């Protein structure tokens, strides 16, 4: 070997098969998907470079709001990384701060370490990682977990990848207070969402996750709803959406229970109708 | 099975028998009772949907003032939930923050866990839950109880339902500081009551709970009392009501002891008369 | 039984015999004594009501200054309560915060619990109870004692009565910080004593407690003293009174030792004379 | 017995023999000595009253500056108290805060208790007692010592007397923060000192304690010194006196070493001469 | 021996062979290299002085930014020091604060001590040493590590050299708070890198460390980039450089993957082209 | 014996031989040396007084800047004290706060105590003692070391002398906060040095301690240097001097290494020349 065919590796790795898996398994967020397509390319090239004699550097940060594909992309990353020979067992260990820090004084270091043992050969995924740093609280022993984490991200490299994730404002603050992470994360990925279309996409995903469908009439009813809701006080984006869908679901349940034609099937029970949304006082004025 | 008769489940579950039990066992708060009627409908439908292949999501929050039916509705919920096959042993474990958090450093995690063991197959009911988060205090180890609680509400699902309850202002603040609860509570129920009529309803419920009745004359005497009391300093709503009723009870006891016609019966001993309320310095001016 | 003769219970209980015992054993504070007379009536009636099928609710708070009869009334309460079948062994366990909270981390819960064991069947009396809540101090474990106390006042009812006592300003603050006590205390009793007459009453009680009498001339000498003292800086009410009486006692002792007519009797040794008070620089101007 | 001869007890107790012992063993502070004479009288009378059927109340506070006779009066008190049958073994146990509070968490309660065991039948003397209350410091466990102390001063009475002593400003503050002491101290004794004569008395006592005498010429030299020193900045009363005497002693030593007539005797070595004081830059202007 | 030939020692030690090793193994930072050349001279002379009868004093501080040669110079120091007979086993033990301080209360002193055992006969290298002093955090036991460190730097001298390193602002602050280090460091070495040329040098070193080269066209493209970037908000110097190079690398990877002429060699894969930098929105205006 | 020949003791003790040792072993600071001469005289006399029947009082404080002879005088004191029979084994135990206070909670009292055991029969020397009082820090247990120290300085006297030393501003503050030390220190010794001449003396002592001499030309070069340096920002007195001498030493080493006439002797290697100082940018303007 002297040169390297990139497409040979791309087609030989099954990396394309994981990138396809990502398009199919994430309701269109092309922005992000392209960014992962691009990182795949770099990950490919870096590997081809390592195969011609030139340890990588892999850790990444995923920042954005709830419901932007952080977890489901992270899973695919572990895949991709296992397919490009960066990781041995391409498996994702997803953990919060409450899996790494123990209440008792000294029961944190074995806990982080053992979680790490389970992570080895794959990817550790620390959701809202910045919660490990709580000097707000006394008797929270999260600084030890940081120390052990930080030490691992520099030293014990070739057998682990770490992904910190969560809100960006909170992550960037976490790096201020705990530097040495910025230099250890090679991949900062922003997960963007909200515009009406985005809020509607969210509404749609939420309903897919619950196995409910809207009737076309109800879809337009929601689009109306959203536009109005965003001009009323204390609009909470995604929360306001969950909340509307919750109340819609409650209304749909009562609509059906009160009708009672007789037996009804999955479509009748999975469908949110125009009535269920338009009955909201959001359409009255509040 | 292909369609599902909802009324068949509603009548087969005995869910109606628990909803009747609620009307009979809660002095009219039709507002709330309708909201529970409605949630019952959704809980019904969701179940019928789970029975056609489409884990639920059950936790709820009860917000409002003291004396609005939070506990007595929660009890009925545990019933309803057991009747709709969501819960195995339909029993309510009611706990405050002082049942989950221990003084000693590490004697909290076994305590929360064991309470949880007692809760399993039924409903855990955390009154004024927001008191678990006390970063105001040092040496209070309530954050561990939150961690264990939060972990349970996501992971170990199909064998427990949690109801956080208490004042709304304090609950919404608690979610700010401890997010991840908002997404875990599927049912936000507001318990409304204060207007004179509400204060009078409260007075009425308090007296029912103690087995005392008022004479019509005394009722109007209280309505007079309330209107005056609310314009005097340090009006404490429900507390001022308990306090007036306490003093009325004391006056009624002394009225009866001092009269002493001879023997007297349950009505004489259960009745608060016009004298007992009007004797208050609230009618003098203070 | 269908009706109930109240006087039959009042005379059968020996409750009157304890109320007489109170008049005889408390230098006239008719205000309070009437309030206890009245509570007795209610306690009577409530009992007669429980005997016709209609658990009581018994805990109380005693608020006021040192030397108003809190302890000596509490003792009689335990009596009264035992005579009306509310309490099994009518005995009063009087405790401060230093009997419930231990220095060591975890040596508080057995200590509160064991004190409670000694209290069972009678009345526990927590003097200046608000001292259990010291978040001012670190390493004071008083919050656990509160938790155990609070739990007992709701759950393990029919075998214990609790009386919190002390200054009112401090008690009401204690309820702010630790709510759930207000609802558990059914009896708020205020112990009143300052106006000149009150200061003089205090002076009088203090001297009774020490077995000293004043000569009429000395009484008027004190009334003069008080009026002057209250217009001088740093007037501390009751403390200033103790302090004057202390100095009077010292002067009386030296008056007698220096005279030495020969032997002298109890009256000579128990009497504070006009000289003993008027010799004060309070009469000179300071 | 019906009356009581006071002089009989005063002469029979040997109380006079301890009061004489006080005059002889305290360089004239007649102010204080009279106050102790007076307290003796009251202590006498109270005893004669207890002997005619009318538990005492004994604890006291000694406030003032260093070098006013607090300790040497306290010793005599223990005497007096043993002679008037208030105390069984008339012995004084003198302790600071560092004898009652231990560093380790829980090694304070046995330490206070054992000190107290040694105190029993006599007088415990807590110098600068207010140092037991250090909420300024964390990991100081002085509040437990307060609790145990306070409990002893009310409950276990007839076998112990406590004397808190030290600066008055600091003592009165200590009572603010720890009330319940004011009511437990029956004897507040102020120890007054400074006027030139007092500063000179102090100088004199200091030199007696060290076995040094001044020559009459040097005495007048000091009186000159004092008057000047008090008008220069940062005058520290007693400290400035120690400091002058220290420097005088140093000068006297060098005066003698440099002279060296031959052998010299106790007078030559015990004497501070006019040279030793007048050589001070205080006489130059600084 | 009477005089000493310095060049004899310089050539006999192999000290020159380590200084050559430094030029070859550190991409030109002549500023620093001269400072190390100079220190070598002094270290030489001091040794020649010790060999004529006149314990040295060796500890040093390395201050500057990431990527200025601190570690790679420290390694050579250990060499040099071993070649001039100051150190027995010329080996460098590189440690952070997380290797010296343990979470548990008392598991720090054995940990520092054992690290020190491994350090003996060579050089201990504490990166960002100032992190040992964290009074910001409770339950961090770093002050003990300071104590043990400080004690070693004075007492147990002839068998250890310590090098504290990191940012200068943070180091000088660390000396304020922990004095006694300034007197123990005999060698303060500043590591300089920002001016455009410096930022470009940094960019260059970063790319060397990653095995990437720029085409001359791309170099000028970066110089353009830098000048623009420094006038846009939140310019973070070196971070902004890493960030640009990261994004350039990502663009280079995608440029190559998308072209796909066929096989490509190390130069094609190591080269960042003009396209990869100029594609930045920094050239659009943001 | 009746009188006492002082010169007999002075010549018999070998006290003169230690005072000579002080002149020879401290580069002229006649001010201090006279003060120690004088204290010797007093220590002599006090001893002669104790030998004629009239426990001493020995502890002292040494205040001043770094480099004024505190340690080297303290050593001689231990000598002197052993020669005048005040101390049994005339040996000096020199300790900082980091030798008395342990990190762990309770590992301070054995540590202070054992250090004290090593001190017994000689002098304990606490450098910068005021660092034992750190209420600035939590989890520093220095107050216990104070307690044990303070207790020793009063009680266990005849087998230990304590010397607190360091900056005066910081010492006097330490006495404010921890009184009872002022009365326990019988000897306050001020160590004076800064004026140009003093800075030059310091420079001179520093160079003696390192075995370097200046050429007369270089001395005047330093005097020039000092005058300029003190008018430039952040002048740090003694530190600026060390720093200049360090850089001079570095320059001298490089001057010699670069010349290389051939062999060179101790004078050439010990000498700092005019070149080595004048090459400083302090002479350029910065
Ligand atoms: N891009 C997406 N495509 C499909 N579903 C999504 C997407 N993003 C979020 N969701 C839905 O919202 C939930 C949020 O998932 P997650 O990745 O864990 O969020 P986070 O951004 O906090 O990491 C998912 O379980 C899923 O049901
Ligand atoms: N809605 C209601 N209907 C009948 N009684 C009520 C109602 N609300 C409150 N009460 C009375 O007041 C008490 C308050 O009960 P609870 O549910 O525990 O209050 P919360 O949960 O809001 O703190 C009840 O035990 C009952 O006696
Ligand atoms: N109402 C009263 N009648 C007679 N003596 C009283 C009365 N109140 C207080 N005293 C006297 O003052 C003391 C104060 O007693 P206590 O009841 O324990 O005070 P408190 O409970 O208010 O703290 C009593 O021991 C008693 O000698
Ligand atoms: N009234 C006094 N008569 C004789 N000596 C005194 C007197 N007051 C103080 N001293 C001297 O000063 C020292 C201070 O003693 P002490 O009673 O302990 O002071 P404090 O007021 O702090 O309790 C004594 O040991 C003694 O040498
Ligand atoms: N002077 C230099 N010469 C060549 N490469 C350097 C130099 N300084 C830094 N680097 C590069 O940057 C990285 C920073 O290394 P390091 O010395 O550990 O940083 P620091 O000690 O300043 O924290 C090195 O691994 C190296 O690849
Ligand atoms: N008076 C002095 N005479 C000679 N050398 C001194 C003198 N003062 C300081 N030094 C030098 O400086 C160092 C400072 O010593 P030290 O007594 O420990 O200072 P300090 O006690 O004031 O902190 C000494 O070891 C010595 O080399
Ligand atoms: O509180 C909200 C919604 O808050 P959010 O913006 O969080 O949804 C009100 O608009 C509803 O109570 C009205 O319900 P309905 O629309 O059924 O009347
Ligand atoms: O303190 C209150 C009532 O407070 P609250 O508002 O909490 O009831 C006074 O009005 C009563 O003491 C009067 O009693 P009465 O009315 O019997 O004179
Ligand atoms: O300090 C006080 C009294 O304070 P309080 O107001 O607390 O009593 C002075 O008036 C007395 O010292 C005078 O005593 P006499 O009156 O014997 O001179
Ligand atoms: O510091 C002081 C005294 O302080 P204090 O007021 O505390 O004594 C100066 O007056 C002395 O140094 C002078 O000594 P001398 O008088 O021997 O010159
Ligand atoms: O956030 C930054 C860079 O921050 P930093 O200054 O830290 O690099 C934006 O300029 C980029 O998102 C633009 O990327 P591109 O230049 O590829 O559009
Ligand atoms: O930082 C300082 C000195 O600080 P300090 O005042 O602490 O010495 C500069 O003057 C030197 O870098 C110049 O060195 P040179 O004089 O060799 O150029």
């Amino acid at each position: 070997p002297t040169s390297i065919d990139l497409r040979a590796e791309y087609e030989g790795s099954g990396a394309k098969e994981v990138l396809e898996e990502l398009d199919r398994e994430l309701i269109g967020l092309k922005p992000v998907k392209d960014r992962i397509r691009e990182t795949a390319a770099l990950l490919l090239v870096e590997r081809a470079r390592q195969k011609l004699g030139l340890t990588p550097t892999l850790h990444m940060s995923f920042t954005g709001n709830p419901g932007t594909g952080k977890t489901t992309v992270a899973l695919k990353m572990a895949g991709l990384l296992h397919r490009l020979g960066y990781v041995r067992k391409g498996h994702l260990v997803s953990v919060t701060r409450d899996d790494l820090v123990g209440q008792y004084i000294g029961h944190t270091a074995p806990k982080t370490k053992e979680v790490l043992k389970r992570a080895m050969g794959g990817v550790l995924f620390i959701d809202e990682a910045y919660y490990l740093y709580r000097p707000d609280n006394e008797r929270d022993y999260g600084q030890e977990a940081i120390e052990i984490l930080l030490q691992v991200m520099e030293n014990n490299r070739d057998d682990l990848v770490v992904i910190l994730a969560g809100y960006a404002d909170r992550m960037e603050n976490f790096f201020q207070s705990n530097p040495g992470f910025r230099s250890r994360i090679a991949h900062h990925i922003e997960f963007p969402d909200y515009s009406d279309e985005e809020l509607f996409e969210i509404a749609g995903h939420m309903l897919d996750d619950q196995n409910y469908q809207m009737t076309p009439e109800a879809e337009t009813a929601l689009r109306a709803y959203i536009g109005l809701r965003r001009n009323q006080p204390h609009f909470a984006n995604a929360r306001s959406i969950r909340n509307a869908l919750d109340r819609a679901r409650l209304r749909q349940a009562n609509r059906l229970f009160t009708a009672s034609s007789g037996p009804l099937d999955a479509r009748a029970l999975s469908t949110i109708a125009e009535e269920d949304i338009r009955a909201s006082r959001v359409f009255k004025g509040g």
